[PDB]
């Protein structure tokens, strides 16, 4: 067992017994068998240590993978993945919602809203239960991301595939067509891609050795980190992030986050969401280190739609950004510009975090 804390919006039952509108982290005893918790678009998934997946919250457009679209207020097993050991799960933080789960054998199952081909089945049909993406048969997928209207997967041999809505270049294929089947990002074929993150309408990718980062998609608010606000349909190196050793990247609606291996956080994009003091908004269109976290070793970051959580090596959790539903966990619903300590998690020995559209989670597994 572990301890799980949930907070933010809970009106569709996505926080189960923790409540309906929660401004401070609240214990969720029913989640105690979680090894992972994944917060999405008004929904929450759990992966148990044995590979079983459960879901609760908003069920619109098959979100919960139950074979129907019912809202659920208690964690409920996704029977359609029974038989498979699920190791990872990702879900979108906006639009009409979709999800991808990864098995032990490197196979990817997708479900939810089918618009734009983002599920990868060669059509745009809703899938109310998890369905294997057959086109990835024989690929060993190791990492995945769900954007608002597109998706992406990374393979063990370092290839990157994208699919879904093509508007503004977000698939990185050099045009803006929608793709209903996974497409190799040929521009990156000469490199080994280790991870991908997808936002409202841009995408970031990191090389396997952490030495290189690329951006593509819509350019608003300088969220591509290339020093302007122009959309790019092919991957473009983010020079500031190359050579510094990147552990992880993540994307929100109008901003990007990068974590270095030595525990520093860089942000870029819309000023209100990037956690910097106001003077530093000058260069919001290039990556900048977050000053208030300089004396903190950050082990992980989790990005929702418009908020960010950061976990320090001592277990402390920091939050900043939008907060109208209490998703920061700070006891109010006011916007917070810079990373702020979540005091409700002090002494809780948090080891993992997750951020959804407008709810959050932290737990001790
Ligand atoms: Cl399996
Ligand atoms: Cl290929
Ligand atoms: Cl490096
Ligand atoms: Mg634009």
């Amino acid at each position: 067992k572990c301890d799980v804390y949930l907070w933010g919006a809970g009106r569709h039952g996505q926080l189960a017994e923790a409540g309906r509108n929660v401004m401070v982290p609240a214990a969720a005893p029913s989640f105690s068998q979680a090894q992972q918790v994944i917060c999405g678009q008004n929904c929450t998934f759990v992966i148990q240590a044995n590979g079983t997946v459960l879901a609760c919250g908003e069920g619109s457009y098959g979100r919960l993978g139950q074979g129907n679209s019912d809202d659920l207020h208690v964690l409920t097993v996704i029977s359609a993945l029974q038989g498979f050991v699920v190791t990872q799960l990702v879900t979108s933080c906006g639009s009409d919602g979709h999800s991808m789960a990864l098995t032990e054998s490197g196979e990817v199952f997708s479900w939810g809203d089918g618009d734009y081909g983002k599920l990868g089945h060669g059509n745009s049909d809703r899938q109310r239960r998890p369905r294997q993406i057959e086109a990835l048969q024989g690929e060993e997928v190791v990492q995945m991301s769900c954007g608002f209207k597109h998706s992406a997967v990374v393979t063990s041999d370092g290839k990157l595939f994208t699919f879904g809505n093509g508007d503004y270049g977000r698939l990185g294929l050099g045009n803006t067509s929608n793709k209903k089947l996974p497409e190799r990002v040929t521009a990156l074929e000469g490199y080994q891609i280790g991870q991908v993150a997808c936002g409202l309408n841009h995408t970031l990718a990191v090389s396997a050795d952490g030495s290189m980062v690329w951006a593509f998609g819509d350019g608003d608010y300088g969220k591509l980190g290339l020093g302007n606000s122009t959309a790019k349909s092919s991957p473009q190196k983010i020079d500031v992030l190359c050579g510094i050793g990147i552990k992880k990247v993540a994307c929100g609606t109008q901003f990007s986050v990068a974590l270095t291996k030595d525990g520093h956080v860089y942000t870029f994009g819309q000023d209100r969401l990037i956690g910097l003091p106001e003077g530093r908004a000058r260069n919001h269109n290039r990556p900048q280190q977050i000053p208030v976290l300089a004396g903190v070793i950050i082990e992980d970051v989790a990005v929702g739609a418009e908020h960010t959580l950061a976990l320090a090596s001592n277990g402390d959790v920091y939050a900043w950004g939008s907060n109208s539903e209490g998703q920061l966990g700070l006891g109010h619903t006011n916007h917070v510009r810079e990373p702020t300590l979540v005091t409700g998690l002090q002494g809780k020995n948090v080891r993992q975090i997750s951020a959804g559209r407008c709810h959050s989670a932290a737990w001790t597994a």
